[PDB]
């Protein structure tokens, strides 16, 4: 229900998951 804390994790999220 937020919005500006999807964008942290899916930062976070996709951050790790791009990751070598």
């Amino acid at each position: 229900i937020x919005g500006p804390v999807l964008g942290l994790v899916g930062s976070a999220l996709g951050g790790l998951l791009k990751k070598i």
